[PDB]
């Protein structure tokens, strides 16, 4: 009795921390238009 | 009433576009034996 399957929604296998392929960024504060590096409080490498 | 599981077929979690690990190739047409690059109708970056 082949009814097919109730699969209107997609189901996903997800990574361990929710994300794997994060990239390294640097905290940047605005000049007091313009931007400069904010390394005093935050670290220079943020994934 | 432990009968094990009916898992004779493998079940896979598949990528969202079918494939993610493509490589960049270039369309090549044959000479009149030999091979030469086709870039007029086709591109040079085909995933």
């Amino acid at each position: 009795e082949n009814h097919g399957t109730e699969d209107e929604l997609p189901n996903y296998c997800f990574p361990l921390g929710g994300v794997i392929n994060t990239e390294t960024l640097t905290k940047v504060k605005p000049k007091t238009n313009g931007w400069e590096k904010d390394a005093t409080e935050f670290s220079d490498k943020n994934e």
